[PDB]
C-alpha cells in the first residue's frame, strides 16, 4: 500500500497497454527510459497515484517524446514532442550496441582502415560510444554514436588487449549513414592476450585459501514489509529502483525513543561522468556519462549468493521495462544483509574498576553495474551510531590504446605497445535532506588558527568557524581538506537538549574534481563535477545535476541553471548535491582485471542526539 | 631461532640479574623502559646478539641511567648517567599514577581549594598529567607531574563527568613536593553522571540484535612459527611488540613466484601527541604524547574472544618487564585474524560472455591500549591485492572540564555545565623502507592540469608530475590534497617488466596537522606534526621523531635535528615519517562515552608486479 514501493511486473505492462491504446507505441518505436515518479510533496492525502515517466525513441526518424502516465487512472497525463537539436537526445538504447559494429562492416572506408592492418572484418568489435558535442555542425539534431575498434582473436577472448589505435568512426544510427571515418596512422596491435581465466596466465591456482563462514542462526536482525521497507536497529527506509540511478532510498529516519526522527528524503547517485585526459583525436572526445547516457539500473548484474553477496543475504528482484514496453526482473539484482564492523566503543577506566566494550555492525544495501568495460559496485552502509555512508567500487577492465613508441604524458604503458589513458570517475550525489523535518540549512565549517598573543599567551588556542549559506548563488563550495572543511545541514527550529539546533555534519574524501580546462566541452557539459559541493531548493523538475537528456547536449543544463533563480535556502526544503570522484593513472597492476578501487563520502550526526545513541547496545 | 622472535620471559629475568650484578637495580631504582634492540645492518652473519635497552630512574634523587645489555654474554655493554636538564626526562612511571593524588591530599593550599567547593578530599581524583616545558624555571630537571581533579560520588561513578575547573596543581614527585597550586575561581561541579552502565542512563537494552556467527570449520590460512612468524597469503612479516610502541611489524615481504621480495623493513608507530586547544591557564599546558611519555605498550589490554577479536582468533601474549625487572605476561595482548573484505576483481564481458568474479580478504593484527581517558585500537592490514593499511581506532571517554557560562570558542558542551576541550590525536608512522631491498627514493606525484591549446586543442588533456627527493633539507613535505599529491617509494636499481622502476604509492588522508601557534612550546616539541611527511636517511640511533627522552624536554629533539644532517637519500636505505591526525571538536554524541572515530593511511604498489597480482585467487 505504500507509494514508494518497488515497480511491479503489472504496472509495466499497463503502462505498456495504455501508451499503446494511445497511439504512441507503435513498431518504430521504442522505450528508452521509463520509471515511476516519487509522490509531490504533500503525501499526506493517501490518495495514492501512481504515475510513471517514459522516454520513446523512433527508430524512423520522428521526433521522440517524453510522456507521463497514471496506471492507477489509467490515462496519458501529458505527452510533448521533443526537439532534440535543443534539449539533447535520449539515452543510448541496449539496441544500439551492435549497430556501431554492424554499419561500420559494410563502409567502404573502414574496411579500408581494417585491410591495410591485416584485421579480419568478422574479428573486430567496436564500442558503442557516446558522441558528445564538438565541431561537427552536422552531428546537431542527429543521433550520432562513435565508434572505436578492438580485435577478438576467438570467441572468449578478452578485446580490450588488443586496440586499434588512430581509427575511428562516427555513425548515424537513425539513418545509418557513416558520417566520418578518420585513419590518423597505422598502430601495431598489442598482441599479448589479457585473458585472466587462462591457466597460462594465472598459473596454478591457490590451494592456501581456507573458508570463512559467516552465517545467522537466528536469521538477519532486519525486517523488510511491503517488499522494500527496511527496520533494522532503529533506522527505517525504503528501498527504490530506477533504471536511470540504480538503487534509490528513501525516507532515511531513525526511531529516538517514540519519535521516528527523518534525516533524509531521498538519497541517490544521480550522475556519473568518466572524462579521459587523452589529447589525442583518436580518444580526446570520450566522456562517458554511465548515468545520464547509459542509464546504470539496466545493467545491473543478478548477483550470486556466497561470491557476490556473502552471509545471510536478503534479496531483491527490481523489475524494469524492455525496450518495447514488456516488464524484464533483474533477478537478485539487490543484496541487503548486516555486517559485523569492529568494535563500537570501548573503555577500561583506572578509577571506577569498569570494563566495557561493545561491538558495531552495519546495514548494507548493495547493487552491482556494467558497463562496456566498466563494472561498480554501488554500497549504501547504514551504522548503529547514525553514520550514513556510500561507497562505490571500481573495478571491470581499464579502456586500452596503443603505447606510443617513445611514451606519452597522457597514458600508461601496462603491456608491451599496450597503453591505458588517464582519466577521472566523477560521480554526484543527490541528498534530498529532510533533518528532522524540512526545514534546513547549510553551514560551511572550517577549522580556526589563532595566532599567540595576549587570551591565547601559551599560542595553543585554535577554533572553528560557521558560515550559513543562505541564497543558492552563494552555495556553490570547494573542498579545502588544508583547513578540515566540512558542511553541516541543520535544522534551525529543532534543537537539542542543550538549545543547539540539530544536525548532520558530511564529511567529503577530497579527491580532486573535474581536471578539464573550464572552457572545454567537457567543463560545459558536467559543471556539477567541478565543484565539491552545491545547494538548491526543492523542485519537483530538478532532478540530475546534468539535466533529463545528457546524450548530446551542448551544456549548461542542470545545476548552473538551477543555482541562476537564486532561490531562499536558509531554513527551507533544500539538496545538497556531493561530488566526488577517483582520478585513475592506471598501474600494471590494474591489468588484464583491475582490482576494487573505492571513494565515497559518509554522514554523521552532529548534536542530532541528547547523548550517545548507542548506549543499549547490549554486550553480545 | 630469529633475531625478531619476542621477548621471552627469561630473557627479562636475565635483564634483571645482570643489572642487579652489575649494581645497577638497588632498592631505589626502577625501570622506566625496558626493550629488545633491533638487529644492526647487517645481520648475514648469524651471530645472534640479544640486547636489551633500559632507561633506570632513581627515586631519591640520584641521576637516571641509560643502559644497554647483552643477554645473550650477560654482560652490561654501555651505561650512561643522564642529565635530565640537558637532554629530557624519563618516561612516566606506572607507579606515579597515585602520587599525584597523595602528595595533594596533605597539602594545606590543594585542602583550601576543595574545601571552598565542598567536596570531600577522599572523593577527588587527580589525574597525573605531564607537564611540558613552560615558563616555571624551578621545573628546569626536576620531575614533574600537574594535576587536575575530577570527583567521584561512589566507587563505580565515572570521575570524567565531576571535572573542577578552575584549579590545578603542579608536584614535584621525587622531592614530594607541591610546587604551585593554582585556583581561578569557582566553577560548579558538574552534577549529571555519565555512568553507561547505569540502566537509568541507557535505558532497557535493545532485544533486536541477532547472532554474526564467524567461524572457519578448516581453520585459518595463515600460519605461525617461531612464535611470532607469519605466512599469509604470500606474505611473510615478523609482529613485534614494544612497551614504547606496541605492535612493530618486521621484515614485510611478499612471495612473488619464486622470490620473496621485500617491501617494509620495520613498521611502527613511533609517538602519538594530543594538543589542546583550550587557552584558559587550567589546561593551556596540556599536551600528551601518549606514546612517547605513557609509553602505550605498557597499558595494552587482555583482548576477550567474541567481545574485542571476533572470528577464528590467533593470539599473542606479549612479555614486558614491570618496575623492578619482572616479566610480566600481557596474556592477549594481541589478536590475528583473517577477514573477508567484499570483492577483489569483478567483471561481465559484453563479447567474451564471461563473468568473473573473486573475494578480497585481509589479514588484521591489532592491539588496543588504555591511557588514562583514552582507549586506541591500533590495527594493521595486508590485503591481498597487496595493499597494506594503518588504522586507528579512537574511544574512550572525552576529556572534560566546565561550561563556561555565556559560552566559548575553544570548549564543546555536552551536559549542562560539562565541557569538552577542542584537541587533537596525531600519530607518526616510522617506515623503514625497503622496496626490494635498501636502495630507494621518494617521488612526490602532483596531478598536472593543462591549458586548452595547441597539442591540447579540446582543453581534456591533463598528466601528472613526479619529483625526486635528494637531499634530507628538501624532503620535508606537505600534503596537498586539491593537487591530488601522493608520495611513491621507487627501488631505482629494480625494474618491472616494462623497465619502469617499482615501486609503492602513500596515499594520505590530507587531515589537517599541527593547528598550534609555530612559536609554541608544543610547535617545538612536536616539530613532526606540523608537516606531513618527513625523508630521513636511515640510523641506527634515529629511533623517534620526537628524540628519545620526550618527557619535560625543551623543544627540537628528534626529526628536526636530524634533518640538519642533510643526507642524500636518492637511492638509499631511507625512512619514511607519515604524520597524521583526528582533529576532535566534540559533539554531544561523544557523552558519556565515545563511539569510535578513525584515521590512517595506505601503500598500494604502483609497478611493483608485472601485472595484477591476484589472477591465482580461486573462485571461492
Ligand atoms: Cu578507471
Ligand atoms: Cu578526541
Ligand atoms: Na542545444
Ligand atoms: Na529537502
Ligand atoms: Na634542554
Ligand atoms: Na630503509
Amino acid at each position: 500500500a505504500s507509494p514508494f514501493r518497488l515497480a511491479s511486473a503489472g504496472e509495466i505492462s499497463e503502462v505498456q497497454g495504455i501508451l499503446r491504446t494511445a497511439g504512441l507505441l507503435g513498431p518504430e518505436k521504442r522505450i528508452a527510459y521509463l520509471g515511476v515518479l516519487d509522490p509531490a510533496r504533500g503525501a499526506g492525502s493517501e490518495a495514492e497515484d501512481r504515475r510513471f515517466r517514459v522516454f520513446i525513441h523512433d527508430v524512423s526518424g520522428a521526433r521522440p517524446q517524453e510522456v507521463t502516465v497514471s496506471v492507477t487512472n489509467g490515462t496519458v497525463i501529458s505527452a510533448v514532442e521533443l526537439d532534440t537539436a535543443a534539449t539533447g537526445e535520449l539515452p543510448v538504447l541496449e539496441e544500439e550496441f551492435e549497430v556501431v559494429e554492424q554499419l561500420l562492416a559494410t563502409d567502404e572506408r573502414w574496411l579500408k582502415a581494417l585491410a591495410a592492418r591485416n584485421l579480419d572484418v568478422s574479428k573486430v568489435r567496436v564500442a558503442p560510444l557516446s558522441a558528445g558535442v564538438f565541431e561537427y555542425a552536422e552531428e546537431r539534431g542527429r543521433r550520432i554514436l562513435r565508434g572505436l575498434a578492438f580485435v577478438q582473436d576467438f570467441p572468449e577472448d578478452s578485446a580490450w588487449a588488443h586496440p586499434v589505435d588512430g581509427l575511428v568512426a562516427y555513425v548515424d544510427v537513425v539513418s545509418k549513414e557513416v558520417t566520418r571515418v578518420i585513419d590518423t596512422g597505422v598502430f601495431p596491435v598489442p598482441a599479448e592476450h589479457g585473458n585472466y581465466t587462462d591457466p597460462e596466465l594465472t598459473g596454478p591456482l591457490r590451494t592456501t585459501q581456507k573458508p570463512i563462514s559467516i552465517t545467522q542462526p537466528e536469521g538477519p536482525s532486519f525486517t523488510v514489509t511491503g517488499g522494500n521497507h527496511i527496520e533494522w536497529e532503529k533506522w527505517s527506509l525504503d528501498v527504490g529502483f530506477d533504471v536511470r540511478e540504480g538503487v534509490v532510498l528513501h525516507n532515511i529516519a531513525f526511531r529516538d525513543g517514540d519519535r521516528l526522527r527523518p534525516i533524509i528524503n531521498r538519497a541517490s547517485i544521480a550522475e556519473m561522468v568518466v572524462p579521459y585526459g587523452d589529447p589525442s583525436p583518436i580518444r580526446s572526445w570520450q566522456n562517458y556519462f554511465d548515468t545520464g547516457e547509459y542509464l546504470v539500473g539496466q545493467y545491473a548484474n543478478s548477483l550470486e549468493l556466497g561470491c557476490d553477496c556473502l552471509g545471510d543475504i536478503t534479496y531483491l528482484s527490481p523489475v524494469i521495462s524492455d525496450a518495447f514496453g514488456n516488464p524484464r526482473e533483474i533477478r537478485n539484482g539487490i543484496c541487503m544483509h548486516e555486517e559485523d564492523w569492529g568494535i563500537l566503543a570501548k573503555h577500561s577506566d583506572l578509577w571506577s574498576g569498569i570494563n566495557y566494550t561493545r561491538r558495531n555492525r552495519r546495514m548494507v544495501i548493495s547493487f552491482f553495474t556494467t558497463i562496456g568495460n566498466y563494472d561498480y559496485g554501488f554500497y549504501w552502509y547504514l551504522y548503529l551510531d547514525g553514520t550514513i555512508e556510500f561507497e562505490a567500487k571500481a573495478t571491470g577492465v581499464v579502456f586500452t590504446s596503443a603505447f606510443p613508441e617513445g611514451g606519452s604524458d597522457n597514458i600508461s604503458q601496462l603491456a608491451p605497445g599496450l597503453g591505458a589513458p588517464f582519466h577521472q570517475h566523477i560521480f554526484s550525489a543527490r541528498l534530498d535532506m529532510a533533518i528532522d523535518g524540512f526545514t534546513n540549512r547549510v553551514e560551511e565549517e572550517d577549522v580556526v588558527r589563532q595566532t599567540m598573543g595576549p587570551g591565547n599567551e601559551r599560542g595553543n588556542a585554535f577554533s572553528r568557524k560557521r558560515t550559513v549559506l543562505t541564497r543558492e548563488s552563494e552555495a556553490v563550495r570547494e573542498a579545502d581538506a588544508r583547513t578540515g572543511r566540512t558542511w553541516i545541514i541543520s535544522n534551525p527550529e529543532s534543537k537539542n537538549r542543550l538549545n543547539e539546533p540539530v544536525g548532520y555534519k558530511l564529511h567529503a574524501h577530497n579527491q580532486p574534481t573535474l581536471l578539464a580546462d573550464p572552457g572545454s566541452s567537457i567543463a560545459r557539459r558536467a559543471a556539477f563535477a567541478t565543484k565539491d559541493l552545491w545547494v538548491t531548493r526543492y523542485a519537483d523538475d530538478e532532478r540530475y545535476p546534468t539535466g533529463d537528456f545528457v546524450n548530446q547536449h551542448s551544456g549548461g543544463a542542470g545545476l548552473p541553471s538551477y543555482i541562476a533563480q537564486d532561490r531562499d535556502i536558509d531554513g527551507q526544503d533544500i539538496v545538497v548535491w556531493h561530488t566526488f570522484g577517483l582520478t585513475h593513472f592506471p598501474r600494471v597492476e590494474d591489468w588484464p582485471i583491475m582490482p576494487v578501487d573505492t571513494v565515497g563520502f559518509k554522514l554523521r550526526p552532529e548534536g542530532f542526539f541528547d547523548r550517545s545513541p548507542v548506549l543499549d547496545v547490549p554486550a553480545n
